[PDB]
């Protein structure tokens, strides 16, 4: 069973972060062989503890390692932009298995927030005189770069057909993404309306669309 | 710290060939004739595949090779076929008594053909024009691999002005989806005649088109 890690934490140049990784007593509290590593995208990872609180030659001593109980932390004081990266947790869950963490994501705040500005689009003409009703729910403008997206039809909640994307920085260094969704013209014209909900840092944004 | 670097996956299509690599140090993976391959399933006992760098024990097929090049060792599977989906793991001797093992490669087999995206332009939308605002969106979507090249036309003549599109990102029906979107006044959108999308992959071009009404 894979290893429990938040999905992402941020802070400001300077400021210390703590991540943890949390466990069973079989894996983080059956060893002391903890390791975190630092991925950056596309790059092979970095071994940046080892045995719980031990730093490879040439690690930096902003990079610590500790444990309590099932669950392991590690902490990076006076966060620079270069610690952006993917962190993850690995424990022995015996001599030769080991287990993984699902990775948490250090944002390192270089700008503002920003609250996204949210764009809906019916059907377009050309669509539904070809029998397809998809929707599109375009996202620009927010940091950081992670949105969470609910789609609904007359209030309800509807989940099958959507796809959204990864966010992107653009050209103003914000982040921009996109969501759309599948519908028959049957289902785009027997609803009054369907809605693209869009949640970043807690605000929520809601527009509407309708058949026309 | 000592490990064998290994890739956290890969994957091929079925009957291709690939090859995982497990690098080492001088002391074990370049010192000495000693690397083993192991493939193990969830839930079941690992198998040796390769022992002293390239031999095969018997009953292991003869698709699963291995080999090493100075602190690089090298396993490949020959005739990708499902049932090699699997987690495979290198190994070798630091010493007389001593051992190293790899981080592990998880080896996934999915056919992904090329596909060329599905182009949808939209206008905008009333709220957007009652805000004084006139964004269209080109939706792109379905396609493999993720590598798109998007131009827009008004009038049948480029426009770079305004236009952002997104990095495309794997869906759940393992093709890419991406956007790109044009920002505009509503003076703009009106005051011309035509916008065209036109997205390039692969020597294959998709052009829609749309007008003010
Ligand atoms: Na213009
Ligand atoms: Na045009």
């Amino acid at each position: 069973s894979a290893l429990t890690q938040p999905a992402s934490v941020s802070g400001s140049p300077g400021q210390s972060i703590t991540i943890s990784c949390t466990g069973t007593s079989s894996d983080v509290g059956a060893y002391n062989l903890v390791s975190w590593y630092q991925q950056h995208p596309g790059k092979t990872p970095k071994l940046l503890i080892y045995e719980v609180s031990k730093r490879p030659s040439g690690v930096s001593n902003r990079f610590s390692g500790s444990k309590s109980g099932n669950t392991a932390s590690l902490t990076i004081s006076g966060l620079q932009p270069e610690d952006e990266a993917d962190y993850y947790c690995c424990s022995n869950a015996g001599s030769y298995t080991h287990v993984f963490g699902t990775g948490t994501k250090v944002t390192v705040l270089v700008q503002p927030k920003a609250n996204p500005t949210v764009t809906l689009f019916p059907p377009s003409s050309e669509e539904l005189q070809a029998n397809k009703a998809t929707l599109v729910c375009l996202i620009s403008d927010f940091y950081p770069g992670a949105v969470t997206v609910a789609w609904k039809a007359d209030g309800s909640p509807v989940k099958a057909g959507v796809e959204t994307t990864k966010p992107s920085k653009q050209s103003n260094n914000k982040y921009a993404a996109s969501s759309y969704l599948s519908l028959t013209p049957e289902q785009w014209k027997s609803h009054r309306s369907y809605s693209c909900q869009v949640t970043h840092e807690g605000s929520t944004v809601e527009k509407t669309v309708a058949p026309t």
